């Protein structure tokens, strides 16, 4: 890992929708953009998180 | 390593589910929603825990 | 390793059995079901320790 | 490893520019010159990301 | 790595055995059955050491 | 990386050259020959920095 | 690396031999017997160094 | 990594030779016969430095 970045970005594709999030360096973001999610999807983990989990991830990446 | 996340998913197959469970950064959690499951298994192993035995890896991971 | 995992499954074939044991981080555990060794086959080593041996393994996984 | 140096460039490719950024052992800078960019390409990894998203990231990398 | 053990068996095939030792994270032990020879066989390696070289080998393992 | 050297070989293939230089374990260097330019070549990478982006990268490598 | 050793065997094949030795850890040692050169042969370097050359060696492995 | 050495091997091909040294853990050394830089260059890179850039490279490997 040559990125000084660990984490990863989250979404769910379940019934709420809470759009693209990341964790980067132990520090949870929204993402805005489009562009952007495609841009760490080349450098980070993309994956999927029920809006239910969300809130026990936070803990665990706390 | 680049997830920033290191643990495991743990459930039984036996007769009394007690759902899916994960160690994440040292931090045990429940996992409510398969999707959160199936985005974990991207990025950390998911193993078979019997109930019987998850006391003795919950004060192991401590 | 991504499992925050390190350690190994031991059991003997010899005249004594002690069932499956674990050093899980350090702390030895019992294993009380099959489900559960096979759940760790997938993230540790399953080794055979003889029941004469297992203290002084003890010792050095102390 | 060898190069000394973890970051990234970051620029978005959105009808407001901000040109090349990167952060380099946790610094952040910008880039003048493409000659340069070509040159860090060589050796860490390069992103999009918006111009809306900037803020976030810098806070993250901080 | 995943074992959470370094070290090596050692043994002499001289003409006077001193069974078979181990270093196990940086721990002497004597190994008394094969069977525990073979288990570790799987995850450290095992070398010769004749026996009038133990002396100096446990002083530099110290 | 058995070299015990981190960093990279830099230069401006632009207007005005400042000849090679390198950053050798965070410590900023001019080399004066180009076999030593061959020489480093070896062990670290190679890249193109502009003049007038060297200052930020110092900011940076310091 | 799962030894638990750092080092290297040395040896010359010059006028004035001085047997085998070995850095061990950053401990030096004289090897007595070729079954435990074979044997470190199998985890560690085995490389040449002349008599002359070993006071120095020594002073950078100290 | 095994070694227990990190470092390399200098020397220049220009007309006033300085032999080989190296720098072996962050000492520097000379090397007295090839013997010795030939085993050296079984286990750590060797490069070239011209006479007048040693200087610097020392001031660096500081």
């Amino acid at each position: 890992n040559v990125s000084g970045v660990q984490g990863f970005l989250f979404h769910t594709d379940g019934k709420e929708s809470y759009g693209y999030r990341a964790f980067i360096n132990g520090v949870e973001i929204g993402i805005k953009d489009i562009e952007t999610v495609q841009g760490f999807q080349q450098i980070i983990p993309s994956i999927n998180i029920s809006k239910s989990d969300v809130e026990a991830i936070e803990k665990a990446m706390k």
